[PDB]
Formats: C-alpha cells, structure tokens, sequence
C-alpha cells in the first residue's frame, strides 16, 4: 500500500520549497533533476526528459507540488 506517509510528503515540500524563488509554490522542469538530486535521487538525462514530457503534457515547462507529488508516488 504505497501510501505517502506524512513525514515523507514533509521531506518533499521542504525539497521542493528550495526550488521556489518566487514563493508560487511552483519550480521549473529544468531544475526537477536538481531537487531530485538533493532528494537522494540520480536520474539519467533520457529519464529526466520523459518525467519532463509527461509533466508538462500542455507545453508550460513548469511543475507544481502536487503534480511533483504524483510523480514520487509513482516512483516509489
């Protein structure tokens, strides 16, 4: 029962906080490598450019925290 537990859902924010400079509670798909880097993650560029496409179905280039949610949960 992969169900993100709330320590792990904190960890996240806290990541993904790092990330917002203008405080929107938004990042771009440019620096999703890096925040998953600092999350403990090392993903190839190919891998990186397919979570990009996928996120960014509409063509904005940027990730929101619950659509950066989704893609963890479906990592795990």
């Amino acid at each position: 029962a992969d169900q993100l537990t709330e320590e792990q859902i904190a960890e996240f924010k806290e990541a993904f906080s790092l990330f917002d400079k203008d405080g929107d509670g938004t990042i771009t798909t440019k620096e999703l490598g890096t925040v998953m880097r600092s999350l403990g993650q090392n993903p190839t560029e190919a891998e990186l450019q397919d979570m990009i496409n996928e996120v960014d179905a509409d063509g904005n280039g940027t990730i929101d925290f619950p659509e950066f949610l989704t893609m963890m949960a479906r990592k795990m």
